[PDB]
């Protein structure tokens, strides 16, 4: 009974659908309410309630919030919850309204910053003022009840900045395996002097790397699209950055092998590649390569693709299939394998645009901005997915000059990637024009052999 008036203490405002919207659903009839949406203050009274604990919303809305919420107004939010002022005194109580509201929502902000340090550290990484207001707070909280809680965050921030100030294998890994270009010998990296099972190798363990620092919340709110993307999304946008440079270098091997036998070499060394990720569950390699030969300056060159072994266009067009019908077959085979592995990381990005795109950020801006939040809960089952691959390494060595020759992949140049992909597509028409004459004969730039040494171990033995 008695709560400050809503004219000082923002939360109490009553519930209406000015402030706040309940699912009304059968699973919605027990328990905990589920939100629907509310305006930003109505979200943060429902994430500190003082009626019950509400594990499930703060994951969620952790997860989520910088969709509409920065992290500089959530410590602000969280810390106006925290300073409850005291009811009207009547004048002709206090103690009834510090048991059952005050220490309540004061324990479940504590959790809430306890949850936010374990699993959202990176938001304090990334703004050092940040971690200075929240740790000035924690040390003003003077609280009998609030101490243990204190301790706890105050451990676990310790514990984080540590393991910042700063491969173990569980069985052996493979040899690694050499063709022509020898270690030390980095200029003379090359898709065909380096041995096509190392290649797919080493690229297997970057994208894995990539893959495993990519937190949800920097795909949630489309946020590696918008203004404050380099800072949401710094681990997603190396990611994209990569699968860009990669497919591109593929198809730049292909479209600038002149010469029609050693490009054939060419498109079939990718292809072996294709299949050596296919054997280390990279699904994220196969597709890069399925995205190099259906661009449009390599799925034009209809010669190069008929010259290829039966076996060798039989491995492609199963690859290109996994794709088909909105990736049906992908998710078939990627549900039927066992980690470790990298899952195609595009189809993630398409879901959540869809998503993203096909809902509303507000229930309305008219009178209130009221956050749609069940989008957010919806994207963040999506964002969920990404988590279940992320805990598993591959059992292969580093080879650390092959790792700095793949990060450093620059097919662009200088140019823009609109200029670049010109340059392809007017190469492609130099290559195989369109006439129905023989293609034509252009001579080899380049001296080392065609012949793949094949995917099968020959140093494993
Ligand atoms: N252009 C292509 C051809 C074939 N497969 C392809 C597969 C992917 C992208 C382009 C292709 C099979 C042989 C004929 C041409």
């Amino acid at each position: 009974l008695r709560l400050p008036s809503p004219e000082v203490y923002r939360f109490v405002v009553k519930d209406s659908e000015e402030n706040i919207v309940f699912e009304d659903n059968l699973q919605s009839r027990s328990g905990i309410p589920i939100i629907k949406g509310g305006t930003v203050v109505k979200l943060i009274e429902r994430l500190t309630y003082h009626m019950y604990a509400d594990p499930n919303f703060v994951r969620t809305f952790l997860t989520t919030y910088r969709s509409f919420c920065k992290p500089q107004e959530l410590l602000s939010l969280l810390i106006e919850r925290f300073e409850i002022p005291e009811p009207e005194p009547t004048d002709a109580d206090l103690k009834r309204f510090r048991k059952e509201y005050v220490q309540p929502v004061q324990l479940r902000i504590l959790n809430v910053f306890r949850h936010w340090v374990e699993h959202h550290f990176y938001d304090f990484e990334r703004d050092l003022y940040l971690l200075e207001r929240l740790e000035s707070f924690i040390s003003s909280v003077r609280g009998k009840a609030m101490k243990k809680w204190v301790e706890s965050i105050a451990k676990i921030i310790r514990r984080k900045k540590q393991a910042q100030a700063n491969i173990t294998f569980e069985s052996p890994p493979p040899p690694i395996e050499w063709h022509i270009s020898k270690p030390g010998h980095i200029e003379t990296f090359d898709l065909m002097t380096l041995h096509p099972i190392e290649i797919a190798r080493q690229l297997t363990l970057l994208e894995s790397d990539l893959y495993r620092k990519v937190q949800p919340s920097e795909l949630v709110g489309s946020v590696w699209t918008k203004e404050d993307k380099e800072i949401n999304s710094p681990n997603l946008l190396k990611m994209i950055r990569h699968t860009t440079n990669l497919t591109l270098w593929f198809e730049k091997c292909i479209v600038e092998a002149e010469n029609f036998e050693e490009r054939v070499a060419v498109l079939s060394r990718i292809i072996e590649i294709l299949q050596v990720f296919q054997d280390l569950n990279n699904f994220n390699g196969v597709l890069e390569i399925v995205s190099a030969v259906n661009s449009v300056s390599v799925y034009r060159l209809d010669h190069t693709f008929e010259a290829l072994q039966e076996r060798k266009r039989k491995i492609l067009d199963e690859a290109v299939e996994l794709s088909q019908d909105h990736f049906k077959k992908y998710l078939v085979k990627l549900k039927s394998i066992n980690p470790p592995c990298v899952p195609f990381f595009g189809i993630y990005l398409t879901n959540i645009l869809k998503t993203e795109e096909g809902n509303n950020d507000f229930l309305t801006r008219h009178g209130k901005d009221l956050i749609n939040f069940s989008k957010r809960r919806k994207v963040a089952e999506i964002t969920g997915e990404i988590q279940q691959y992320q805990n598993q390494p591959y059992c292969l060595r580093i080879e650390p000059d092959m790792r700095r020759f793949f990060e450093n992949l620059n097919p662009m140049g200088s140019a823009s990637e609109k200029e670049f992909t010109d340059y392809l597509f007017n190469k492609s028409l130099e290559i195989e024009p369109r006439n129905p004459k023989q293609p034509p004969r252009f001579p080899r730039k380049s001296t080392f052999s065609l012949k793949s040494p094949g995917i099968r171990p020959n140093t494993g033995r």
